[PDB]
């Protein structure tokens, strides 16, 4: 039923070029998009970019583009697959590139036409995308989501000493999605004057993720900063915290370098157990119900000997980069207790749904994501609401590249009506 | 042929809500969002809030979503008005406010109907947007307009000293618009080098608009670090320099006060003249081919004076807040020789394309414009093609709510194809 494909460059949110693609059924255009992460874990499946120095300093995808249109787009029309057969799809394209990790036409190529194919299914079978993607996931139910607000951005997202690199606000309190986007906006706008009136104008800029950019190197003062800003706001009892470290980044042969965006020095690097001991005492002096990547994406003694006594929710983010096989050894290895999904770590929409059927079978939780390098596509929303994960982290409520996700999720929830139910204080697994 | 409208509550890119319509007619649904300024100039159409102080700081739009759907809805779908008559259309809901700045229902209410209408319209027709906005504006021919890049932002949408809000680079000689945004990005992607170097990774977040917000005060330094990262991007030859002033921020009882971010002192103050030969001195020692805003929204003398001895583009924006009458009276006076066209400004798309008409048929250019809190929304993409304008800023190639639109330029110019034709150096007037 694939009349037509046709890919194409386009610019991020953070000017960078990524990859779009236009698939054409009988039922009309299909347009989906592919985000890029900063702080890309090495086991992540293959951005592939031109290289070429002259061109958008070598991160033009050219290349990818054409991988699609010289040689996946005419393979699909010729096969004539229905574009409700994601699997079938998506094992083609994967059996075309024949690489574990998607390097002969890119993850971004794939994943591009492994979109536009979801949406174009949606409306061929009639149903709303989010529904969709339930069917593919054989989910009965669906359900709203609570928001993961990054308001204060860190390490690889922002230009500050901070090396954590988000500060995150969940609304579980909330009724209903609205009223979470609500609490969201209103910490955030609250935290802009506490910031402001503490640091100085100079320290509310924003970094990639929309969230503010305090030149602080104190990953605690964010920490009391957003405690403030709730309690100015009026949510305390509606908001707790999340976190994602993103500590591979700032790994360092072993140790961590908290202060890795200063010229470097091995004297200030601390052991795991020693950052173990940062989270602990975060855990006890602010309501920090979730970590993600505390520790370096192969460190696995770290993780384990962590999860174990932690007591809250343990994401992996590199440590798992939306991999069946890594989800696999972790689950295994208890290294933590929820799954960031990322569609882009892996490159297809069937691969990705086997990610989160994977961790949830096993109990973990699942955070949809977005990457710090996103763009004004919003299959995400629906596809959280489709997979029932009960949790979604897409940004500050700044920067419309987040807000069109939040924005759809909005849409969802209206058009679900009165039925339409949100995950709150069950986030973890709005299941049971 | 209007079956159904219906509003909505959605967030703008500063996470501040804003108005959302659905239209619907046997062809589908067509959605638009309406976007919202900052530095506003006074004479602005009203942009309704609903000020219930405890909710979202005063800034909800819940009135304006119920204007519309407790009484222009119900309105426009008796009528059974065809979507393709947007006069019509635009007329009724001007009349049925009845007052001079649409503050019954809100410029924001009946801008957002019209939007979405025109969008209709399009596809009743069965042609590409531009194409019906070049119908509505008498056009035959269509182009490709040269982008202007706010890469630096200052005033009150970034924290820093600088009282100017925008230093914008136009890649006038791009072979093409591709060409342009490639420029674009590859300068941009310099400056945050330039900048890093110089003041440090601190000084790289970013404003409301995309652009760095470096910890400077001097507007010379601003245009001094564009420079550089032209020469180092390797393009002197094919870009030069655009800024707007919003000098109406920093307008003191008569003067003018280029420090007005920092704790208050008349004695800093400056006067028309003095401000005149700063502006002077700036188009001598770097490539600033236009100015707006470079005096008080309603200082015509000193606009009149400067416009007739700078020998550059002089931008009215607040000045002339795109309404024909202010417009009349600047054409009158020669106090600029082009319009910054901002379709919140007045209200709706017929006196839009009715105060371009009325600047282009008198020689002067028209850049079409985004507001700093903006949208996922593309409309102006659309529009500055079908008004063969020439010129956009719609922002930095950095954050979606500006990509978007940018991103929809490329899809225009790629559907035009063979055919596309791109302003480039004619960009004041492109239709010579
Ligand atoms: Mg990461
Ligand atoms: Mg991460
Ligand atoms: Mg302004
Ligand atoms: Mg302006």
């Amino acid at each position: 039923s694939i009349l037509k494909i046709h890919a194409r460059e386009i610019f991020d949110s953070r000017g960078n070029p990524t990859v779009e693609v236009d698939l054409f059924t009988s039922k009309g255009l299909f347009r989906a998009a592919v985000p890029s992460g900063a702080s890309t874990g090495i086991y992540e499946a293959l951005e592939l970019r031109d290289n070429d120095k002259t061109r958008y300093m070598g991160k033009g995808v050219s290349k990818a583009v054409e991988h699609i249109n010289k040689t996946i787009a005419p393979a699909l029309v010729s096969k004539k697959l229905n574009v409700t057969e994601q699997e079938k799809i998506d094992k083609l394209m994967i059996e075309m590139d024949g690489t574990e990790n998607k390097s002969k036409f890119g993850a971004n190529a794939i994943l591009g036409v492994s979109l536009a194919v979801c949406k174009a299914g949606a409306v061929e079978k009639g149903v709303p995308l989010y529904r969709h993607i339930a069917d593919l996931a054989g989910n009965s139910e669906v359900i709203l989501p609570v928001p993961a607000f990054n308001v204060i951005n860190g390490g690889s997202h922002a230009g500050n000493k901070l090396a954590m690199q988000e500060f995150m606000i969940l609304p579980v309190g909330a009724a209903n999605f609205r009223e979470a986007m609500r609490i969201g906006a209103e910490v955030y706008h609250n935290l802009k004057n506490v910031i402001k009136e503490k640091y100085g104008k100079d320290a509310t800029n924003v970094g990639d993720e929309g969230g503010f950019a305090p030149n602080i190197l104190e990953n605690k003062e964010g920490l009391e900063l957003l405690k403030t800003a709730i309690g100015k706001a009026g949510y305390t009892d509606k908001v707790v915290i999340g976190m994602d470290v993103a500590a591979s980044e700032f790994f360092r042969s072993g140790k961590y370098d908290l202060d890795f965006k200063s010229p470097d020095d091995p004297s200030r690097y601390i052991s795991p157990d020693q950052l173990a001991d940062l989270y602990k005492s975060f855990i006890k002096d602010y309501p920090v119900v979730s970590i993600e990547d505390p520790f370096d994406q192969d460190d696995w003694g770290a993780w384990q000997k962590f999860t174990a006594s932690a007591g809250i929710q343990v994401v992996g983010d590199d440590l798992t980069v939306t991999n069946p096989k890594r989800i696999a050894k972790a689950v295994n290895e208890k290294s933590c207790n929820c799954l960031l999904l990322k569609v882009n770590q892996i490159g297809s929409v069937t691969e990705s749904l086997q990610a989160c059927k994977l961790a949830q079978a096993n109990g973990w939780g699942v955070m949809v994501s977005h990457r710090s390098g996103e763009t004004e596509d919003t299959f995400i929303a629906d596809l959280v609401v489709g997979l029932c994960t009960g949790q979604i982290k897409t940004g500050a409520p700044c920067r419309s590249e987040r807000l069109a996700k939040y924005n759809q999720l909005l849409r969802i929830e209206e058009e679900l009506g009165s039925k339409a139910k949100f995950a709150g204080r069950n986030f973890r697994n709005p299941l049971a």
